[PDB]
């Protein structure tokens, strides 16, 4: 169980890589195994001068903070976003396109997109009357939370990763993280759409993608983020249904908590009528496809191949329905 893992990381900058084999073969620190492999494979504890017992007490921390009894947003799930990250920033037709503080950035980001969740919607959260809700005003609550988690970790100096940053680095890097992570708040999914295909339909190119200036960079990148945290149904259909699984199990847990204290529940977090497979398929028609389709007409071909595969599983899962 170290050969294993090895074995699995030559994967690290593929589409397939199998994040659920290297949990298995971590000891479970999947994430930050996954985040030490890619920051090594991009050189930036070099490049931004992070020490390495630094990093790895920071990423260990960020991890606890991740709950192990929730289903699905659990390290599990950050790390595969960040991983999925890494390889998107890949992509031939982004090239030379970002700075490494752009690209530290993204990856950080995933990182701590769902810090310290719950297991439980903003909408959830804002009807009972969280604390959480008072402290965030009903607005992207969790996702607010979750950048706040993961910015007062670097706090202390035995933990602070960006302590060796210029001053107006961590200003745009902090200001770059906070803008990627609000943006996987999905109440902004259709917005961050009809944005993306603005720039489909105004795009220029050499075959690199040219943008002009920061609110163009920062577009591309907030997307970027999005489809990686809203890849699972792109991924090889071995692991996808292990990702339905969870987020189902998770669903249906809150569903519980809605039954318990007499609210309405919402069909789709019923496990008394909710079809499993009916609710992946309108989650891919109407809100992964729409997407990805997107990401892949601003990349192509780069992501055709992601394409073949949404849409192949797509199918399974509407030919799993009588
Ligand atoms: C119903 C789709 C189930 C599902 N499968 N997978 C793999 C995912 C996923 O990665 N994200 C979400 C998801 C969906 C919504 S939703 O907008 O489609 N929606 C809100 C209203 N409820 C009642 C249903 C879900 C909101 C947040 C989500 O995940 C955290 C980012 N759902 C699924
Ligand atoms: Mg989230
Ligand atoms: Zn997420």
């Amino acid at each position: 169980n170290e050969d294993h893992l090895a074995k699995e990381l030559e994967d690290l900058n593929k589409w397939g890589l199998n994040i659920f084999n290297v949990a298995g073969y971590s000891h479970n620190r999947p994430l930050t195994c996954i985040m030490y492999a890619i920051f090594q494979e991009r050189d930036l504890l070099k490049t931004f001068r992070i020490s390495s017992d630094t990093f790895i007490t920071y990423m260990m921390t960020l991890e606890d903070h991740y709950h192990s009894d929730v289903a699905y947003h659990n390290s599990l799930h950050a790390a595969d976003v960040a991983q999925s990250t890494h390889v998107l920033l890949s992509t031939p037709a982004l090239d030379a396109v970002f700075t490494d503080l752009e690209i530290l950035a993204a990856i950080f980001a995933a990182a701590i997109h769902d810090v310290d969740h719950p297991g439980v919607s903003n909408q959830f959260l804002i009807n009972t009357n969280s604390e959480l809700a008072l402290m965030y005003n009903d607005e992207s609550v969790l996702e607010n939370h979750h950048l706040a988690v993961g910015f007062k970790l670097l706090q202390e100096e035995h933990c602070d990763i960006f302590m060796n940053l210029t001053k107006k680095q961590r200003q745009t890097l902090r200001k770059m993280v906070i803008d990627m992570v609000l943006a996987t708040d999905m109440s902004k999914h259709m917005s961050l759409l009809a944005d993306l295909k603005t720039m489909v339909e105004t795009k220029k190119v050499t075959g690199v993608l040219l943008l002009d200036n920061y609110t163009d960079r920062i577009q591309v990148l907030r997307n970027m983020v999005h489809c990686a945290d809203l890849s699972n149904p792109t991924k090889s259909l071995e692991l996808y249904r292990q990702w339905t699984d969870r987020i189902m199990e998770e669903f249906f847990q809150q569903g519980d908590k809605e039954r318990e204290r007499g609210m309405e529940i919402s069909p789709m977090c019923d496990k008394h009528t909710a079809s499993v497979e009916k609710s992946q398929v309108g989650f891919i028609d109407y809100i992964v496809h729409p997407l990805w389709e997107t990401w892949a007409d601003l990349v192509q071909p780069d992501a055709q191949d992601i394409l073949d595969t949404l849409e192949d599983n797509r199918n399974w899962y509407q030919s799993m329905i009588p």
